[PDB]
C-alpha cells in the first residue's frame, strides 16, 4: 500500500521515424512486438513525436492525420498510454538524430523569400530547424502568425484524436516550444560545427529580434547598445572571450540587460504557446508540459556560458529555471527536464560540467514552486550506474514506508526504445530499473491507485506578470539528495 504511493511511471520514447516523412506508418508489425515486450516489463506508456512537418506537409491547414491514428490505435492494443509530442521543430541535426524530418516545406519557401524567419547568429547563418520567437506574432505565413500555427495544430489534433484523448489514451501533451522540442534557443548546432563542450552563441541576431532588443535598449535610455560583439564563437571557452571572462561584459550594465531580454523572450516565448495550448485541450483528461534542455557543461563556472547562450541565464547568484517553473505554474504544467542518468564523473575535466547538481537545481525550483516535474536521460545508457542514477533523482530521499515520499518526480520517460534496448541482458537490466521506479511493485494499470489521477484540464490561471516571474530568479538551497539511491536495480 505505502510502497505503491512511492510509485514512479516509466515512458519509452519509440523509434524515430516510426511514422515516415511521408507520412506513412512503415511497419507496424515490428512495433507491435516491440512495444508488446515493453507491456509485459511493466513499462507505463511511451512517448512519441508527431511532427509537424509531416502532418501539415501539403500547405497551411491541410492536416493528414490517419498514419499516426494508426500508430494510436497501435499503443492503445498493446496497453500502453501515451505521451504526445507537439513537435514544431526538425529532427537531423542534433545528437542521434537518424532521420531527416523538416519542417512543412511551405514554411521553408516563405523562409526563401524572409530568411528572418529562422534564428540566426552573428555570422548570419540560419538555422532551419525551428521558427525564431521573432516571429511569433508576426502574421507572414500565408495570413497566419507562427503562434496561430501551432494554436491551429493543437486544435486539430484535439478534434481528430478526440476518442483517443477521451478514453484516457494519452497522459500528457508535450508542447514543442523550440530545437529538439525544447524551450531554448539553437545555441549549440552540430550543423554549423559546434562541438561539446563549447560555449556556443547568441541566436538573437534575426532582424526580427535584433529590432525588438534595439527597441528595448532605447526604452531603457541606452540607443547606442548594441547585441554582444565580444562574446566569441560556438567551440570558444568562456576565458577566452570578451564577454565571458572575470569581470567581462556578461557582469557590466550593458551585459545584464541584454541576458535578461534574451532569456525573457523564452518565457513569454513558452507562456504564450502554452495559452494556445491550455485553450486547444481544455477540458481533456491530460496534462501539459514542456521540455527544457539540460545545459550542464560550464556549470561549475561562474559564468555558466552554455546555459546563458541556450537562453538560460542562470548564475550562482541568480535562478533561471525557477521563473520557468512558475510561469508553468498557471498553466498546471509539467516541466519535463532531462540529464537524469548523468553524473558529473562521466564528464571532461575541461567541460567544467555540473549535472547532478543542475538536476537538483532544476527539480528542486519546481517543487519549491509547487509544480510536477518530470524527466528523461539525455543520452543512450544501459548500465545499472545510469538507472540507478535515474532511480535516485526520481526520489532523491528514498521510498516512505509511511506513505508517500515527500519528494518525488511525476515520471520518467527513456530515450529510446531501440534493438539494443530489447536484447537479453540490456533488457534485464531495464526490467529491474522499472521495478525499482515503481518502488518494488508490479505495475499497476490504474494511476489513480498511485495518486495520478488525471482530470480535465482547466483553464489556465491568470497571467503573471514578468516581474512577478522573476522574483524566482532569487537563489534558493535545493532540496537534500541522498549519495546514493536506497532503490538500486541489483542488491
Ligand atoms: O523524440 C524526442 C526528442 O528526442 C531528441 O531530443 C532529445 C535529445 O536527444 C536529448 O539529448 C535531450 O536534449 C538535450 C539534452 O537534454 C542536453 O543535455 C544536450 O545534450 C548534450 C549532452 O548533455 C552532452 O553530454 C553532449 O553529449 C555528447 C557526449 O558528451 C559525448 O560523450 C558523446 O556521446 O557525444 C554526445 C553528443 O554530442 O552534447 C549533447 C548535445 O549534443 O542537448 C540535447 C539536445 O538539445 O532531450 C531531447 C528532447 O527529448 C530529438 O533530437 C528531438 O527532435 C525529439 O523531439
Amino acid at each position: 500500500s505505502n510502497m505503491l504511493l512511492n510509485y514512479v511511471p516509466v515512458y519509452v520514447m519509440l523509434p524515430l521515424g516510426v511514422v515516415n516523412v511521408d507520412n506513412v506508418f512503415e511497419d507496424p508489425d515490428g512495433l507491435k512486438e516491440q512495444l508488446l515486450q515493453l507491456r509485459a516489463a511493466g513499462v507505463d506508456g511511451v512517448m512519441v513525436d508527431v511532427w509537424w512537418g509531416i502532418i501539415e506537409l501539403k500547405g497551411p491547414k491541410q492536416y493528414d492525420w490517419r498514419a499516426y491514428r494508426s500508430l494510436l490505435q497501435l499503443v492503445q492494443e498493446c496497453g500502453l498510454t501515451l505521451q504526445a509530442i507537439m513537435s514544431f521543430h526538425q529532427c537531423g541535426g542534433n545528437v542521434g538524430d537518424i532521420v531527416n524530418i523538416p519542417i512543412p516545406q511551405w514554411v521553408l519557401d516563405i523562409g526563401e523569400s524572409n530568411h528572418d524567419i529562422f534564428y540566426t547568429n552573428r555570422s548570419g547563418t540560419r538555422n532551419k530547424e525551428y521558427l525564431t520567437v521573432g516571429v511569433d506574432n508576426e502574421p507572414i505565413f500565408h495570413g497566419r502568425t507562427a503562434i496561430e500555427i501551432y494554436s491551429d495544430y493543437m486544435k486539430s489534433f484535439r478534434e481528430n484524436m478526440s476518442d483517443f484523448l477521451e478514453s484516457g489514451l494519452i497522459i500528457d501533451i508535450e508542447v514543442g516550444l523550440g530545437p529538439a522540442g525544447q524551450l531554448r534557443y539553437p545555441s549549440y548546432p552540430q550543423s554549423q560545427g559546434w562541438e561539446f563542450p563549447g560555449i556556443g552563441e547568441f541566436q538573437c541576431y534575426d532582424k526580427y529580434l535584433k529590432a525588438d532588443f534595439k527597441a528595448a535598449v532605447a526604452r531603457a535610455g541606452h540607443p547606442e547598445w548594441e547585441l554582444p560583439d565580444d562574446a566569441g564563437k560556438y567551440n570558444d571557452v568562456p576565458e577566452s572571450t570578451g564577454f565571458f571572462k572575470s569581470n567581462g561584459t556578461y557582469v557590466t550594465e550593458k551585459g545584464k540587460f541584454f541576458l535578461t531580454w534574451y532569456s525573457n523572450k523564452l518565457l513569454n516565448h513558452g507562456d504564450q504557446i502554452l495559452d494556445e495550448a491550455n485553450k486547444a485541450f481544455l477540458g481533456c483528461k491530460v496534462k501539459l508540459a514542456i521540455k527544457v534542455s539540460g545545459i550542464h557543461w560550464w556549470y561549475k563556472v561562474e559564468n555558466h556560458a552554455a546555459e546563458l547562450t541556450a537562453g538560460y541565464y542562470n548564475l550562482n547568484d541568480r535562478d533561471g529555471y525557477r521563473p520557468i517553473a512558475r510561469m508553468l505554474s498557471r498553466h498546471h504544467a509539467i516541466l519535463n527536464f532531462t540529464c537524469l542518468e548523468m553524473r558529473d564523473s562521466e564528464q571532461p575535466s575541461d567541460a567544467k560540467s555540473g549535472p547532478q547538481e543542475l538536476v537538483q537545481q532544476v527539480l528542486s525550483g519546481g517543487w519549491r514552486e509547487d509544480i510536477r516535474v518530470a524527466g528523461e536521460n539525455a543520452l543512450p545508457r544501459y548500465d545499472a550506474t545510469a538507472y540507478n542514477q535515474i532511480i535516485l533523482n526520481a526520489r532523491p530521499q528514498g521510498v516512505n514506508n509511511n506513505g508517500p515520499p515527500k519528494l518525488s518526480m511525476f515520471g520518467v520517460t527513456y530515450l529510446r526504445l531501440s534493438d539494443d534496448l530489447l536484447q537479453k541482458s540490456n533488457f534485464n537490466i531495464f526490467k529491474k530499473f522499472v521495478l525499482k521506479m515503481h518502488a518494488d511493485q508490479d505495475y499497476c494499470a490504474n494511476p489513480q491507485k498511485y495518486n495520478h489521477a488525471i482530470t480535465p484540464l482547466k483553464p489556465s490561471a491568470p497571467k503573471i506578470p514578468i516581474e512577478v516571474l522573476l522574483e524566482a530568479t532569487k537563489p534558493t538551497l535545493p532540496f537534500p539528495w541522498l549519495p546514493e539511491t536506497d532503490m538500486k536495480v541489483d542488491g
